[PDB]
């Protein structure tokens, strides 16, 4: 009965040691993860697609502007 | 005394089993978190507000440009 | 032999208690980390440098436009 208990104590001490190592590993894994406080949520930042869409809109207005300028330069050349 | 020790062994084995489970859960939770290496910090990316402010400044220059163009088109029409 | 086992049970219960506390701490650390689902990967967002580069390109086209407009206004003034 007493030798029995001893073998169970050994089993428990091994498991505890294995657990302590798992916990050490877990801590290191946690330190490689980004904190809420350092990362931007999706609400707080635009995606690449959203930015592309806004840049596109600007690009179209720039093209409209350039076509109008070219048309004006032409009108002026005809006046001269 | 020996039955006492036995009841404590049972308690310990239950706690250990419960701990092992907790650790299994924890690992899975960790895998749903973003790594520092894959996420952008706040100083590496602009917020929506910061982007809005920069887009606004561009828009004001566009409005100035378009007013000037419209005005020029009118000056030309009057010349013709 | 039996008092020996008792002192080992105490030693084990202390380790278990210490482990439980480590796990409690770990859980709280995990809740301060950003979830993949709430953060943007680097693939999904532009950096400040990337945005600056795109803004700069727009600003250069705006400068070119404003110089052309000024030049045009002057040509028109000379015609009148």
């Amino acid at each position: 009965g007493m030798k029995q208990i001893e073998m169970k104590i050994e089993e428990i001490l091994s498991k505890i040691y294995h657990i302590e190592n798992e916990i050490a590993r877990i801590k290191k894994l946690i330190n490689l993860k980004a904190n809420k406080a350092d990362a931007y949520t999706k609400d707080q930042a635009y995606t690449k697609t959203e930015i592309n869409s806004q840049m596109k809109q600007i690009e179209w207005k720039i093209e409209e502007i350039l076509s109008k300028i070219y048309h004006i330069e032409n009108e002026i050349a005809r006046i001269k």
